[PDB]
């Protein structure tokens, strides 16, 4: 990852169900999601990032400064709110969303033109993969 900027196209996933069920999301909504093919769009200007998640149901956006804790507004997702902190170590991005649910956060890392991602909530682990295109 030079500068994580770009657009990344969906490639594959697994266990979305487990993750969305650990966040207690309804059935009517967590079987729409299993058929989605979301893409990632990223703006990156030396310490500050804008990460967008795009799909045909609804899109989700979040802004932050890495290394500075912020209150994240997740009502578009599960209805909650967290005090998120993002860092860069071991050569990959780590985010822990402190709040009501334990083990809530995620991890991003690169290799080639591939954008890997891991989602966590309680004991549930979710994996997704994207391909940079712009």
């Amino acid at each position: 990852p030079p500068n994580l900027t770009g657009y990344y196209r969906f490639v594959s996933q697994k266990n979305m169900e487990d993750y969305l069920q650990a966040l207690n999301i309804s059935l009517a909504v967590r079987k729409i999601a299993l058929l989605l093919k979301p893409d990632k769009e990223i703006e990156h200007q030396g310490n500050h990032m804008t990460v967008r998640t795009l799909s045909t149901f609804r899109n989700y956006t979040v802004q932050f400064d890495v290394g500075v804790e912020f209150e994240e507004d997740l009502r578009s997702v599960d209805g909650r709110k967290c005090q998120t902190i993002v860092t860069w170590e071991e050569e990959h991005l780590v985010c822990v969303q402190k709040g009501e649910v334990p083990n809530r956060g995620w991890r991003h890392w690169l290799e080639g033109e591939m954008l890997y991602l891991e989602l966590t909530a309680r004991d549930a682990v979710c994996e997704q993969v994207f391909r940079k295109v712009h």
